[PDB]
């Protein structure tokens, strides 16, 4: 009786329903923003948009569980995949970006053992999770701090899980928080859950909002607060079937990505409004060596501000040269300084010019 | 039936069910969110045309739900004079009850950081009526009223008495600038309270739809009204006045009065949806077209036919209708048509030639 999966009423969910409607109805409020802004900007932006979450998916997904993607081949890949400009092809990143594009890409099919079956073969070429051999491709057959279910179990408790995802009667955003604990409480496969678990999440969000791309990540706003996480999965995993407080934590998880998603539509935006505004002022290589990369740091800026010594390590120039092609930059309103050695920081061009 | 829902024991406690409205906010906050997304990402340019558009159908519909019909080329042109838009015909003397009615919409909309006061309800009904009189009848103006509660459409709904109003009004205003509800739920309960009180001689209506303007700018912090529950009403009158249910409400339990004012405000956004993609579709086809010569004419044929939106002239654009907007002869009107097709402006709205009518050949993103 320790473990949620040997509760009497299992696996029959519940929550406290008025407590959470107001986080439901906040989280659609960001969420509508969010693809609202998406529905408005141009293709060219979207697609970048589009570049960078998909490159933080793979990463941060694979950090999760403590892998740690060449950043630079998931980014090259992703470049080809998409059709952007820009090596040996890396197996285990074309298998991720496979099972991340299958979830978002084909909502309108069914979540299936054959598909599952599938993710996981794509993350595990070799049969091999590190040092150990695994079953790949079909349920676990032995045991995979927390016990899971044993394996005689695993094939039903799939079964029942799928009967009742594919169904699709609840809120969308419930059913996403729903499917990953229960997934996870089931850890199907001997390796790999937490991925495929996550990728159910892109697949229920992708059906929710009828959307073959996603323009947040979880498993970023989800890396960001792992802590919390796991914290969470224990306490639920040694609970009753009342999951109030998981759907709390993956709601706020999920606002959290609409947020991060904000600041990336918002950064890549005042971006090329400030070369929009900007193509017309003459400039040499060096200032517009180092605009692009304060520019690429966004509203957050660099900590310090720009100065002169990182001017002169970016540029390799002298002090001199650095500190009045600044003031060339403040001049001609790219730059305006900082408040207590001098700093600077971008002028953004805020709304038309 | 045997009882106004102000004699209730338990008034003005109003309640409903939590669990049957979950699904009616979320659904609504979604479509909201999309809408104020879609504004915060378009230029200035495009949202202030917004702006004017939905703040005239906010001025003829709130009037027209009362019987009160505007001419809208006159709200049009107070309009455009104080947004700073290009004039909207001849400047002509001002009606009193339209640049009062604005006043009201947009103090309602644009100083949502302020509370409602009695005060404040006095200016907008002083506004409202600057005659003091409502038609043939002298009223009570800038004050509650003393005594009892056209196209007007007649409830037999009984009203507190006068003797009561002030204080149900001071109870009304201490719940109303709490704040400490969902703004959904704060506007459609404003709105439904307000009603019921009735604490004007006239103008209740009116005053009561600029509350709820006051509420929606308070929970979205948005000094602009980009969308308008007065226009959506206006659709569905009818229910409109029977929801609201005054004869025979009864109970305070409102579950039913808010899921149609949910779907009101849904309403609304779906028609500013619209709104927007037919202005957007506008601001899209002049961009191409910027470099496509054209003469006067031309232009103000297209712009005439461009905000008609996707919908279009009923029958399309015709010669007759190009020389009643020209005042240009018939042959000019074939070859400067004809001249727009070839310039990929417009398109044949038929495959027939026998009967001929043009549309806007749109340009997509």
């Amino acid at each position: 009786s320790h473990w949620i999966w040997q509760h009497k009423d299992w696996p029959h969910f519940f929550w406290d329903e008025k407590l959470l409607s107001s986080h439901l109805s906040s989280a659609r409020l960001v969420q509508g923003k969010l693809l609202g802004i998406i529905h408005t900007i141009n293709q060219q932006t979207a697609r970048q948009m589009n570049a960078f979450v998909l490159a933080d998916q793979a990463v941060d997904t694979s950090a999760i569980e403590g892998e740690h993607l060449n950043r630079d081949s998931v980014r090259s890949s992703i470049a080809n995949r998409l059709g952007l400009k820009q090596k040996p092809v890396d197996r285990y990143i074309e298998g991720l970006l496979d099972m991340l594009l299958d979830a978002t890409e084909n909502y309108e099919q069914p979540l299936t053992l054959e598909r599952l079956y599938g993710w996981h073969a794509a993350l595990f070429p070799t049969g091999y999770s590190g040092i150990h051999k695994i079953t790949v491709a079909a349920l676990r057959k032995t045991d995979p701090h927390y016990e899971a279910p044993p394996s005689k179990r695993v094939n039903k408790e799939m079964r029942i899980f799928l009967n009742w995802f594919n169904k699709k009667d609840l809120d969308g955003l419930l059913r996403a928080g729903i499917a990953h604990l229960w997934f996870e409480l089931l850890h199907p496969f001997d390796d790999g859950n937490g991925r495929i678990g996550r990728a159910i999440i892109d697949l229920t969000l992708a059906q929710d909002e009828k959307q073959n791309v996603r323009y947040y990540s979880l498993s970023s706003a989800i890396m960001q607060d792992r802590k919390n996480y796991y914290t969470q999965l224990g306490k639920s995993c040694r609970g009753n079937m009342d999951i109030t407080l998981w759907l709390i934590w993956f709601i706020n998880c999920f606002k959290t990505a609409i947020h991060q998603a904000f600041e990336l539509i918002d950064d890549i935006t005042l971006k090329s409004r400030f070369w929009e505004k900007h193509a017309t002022t003459e400039l040499n290589a060096r200032q517009i060596k180092v605009l692009n990369r304060l520019l690429d740091a966004g509203k957050k800026g660099f900590i310090g501000g720009m100065t002169t010594r990182k001017y002169t390590q970016l540029t390799k120039t002298s002090r001199t040269t650095a500190y009045r092609e600044l003031h060339d930059l403040v001049l001609k309103k790219c730059l305006k300084p900082l408040t207590k050695s001098a700093a600077y920081e971008i002028r953004w061009v805020n709304k038309e010019h």
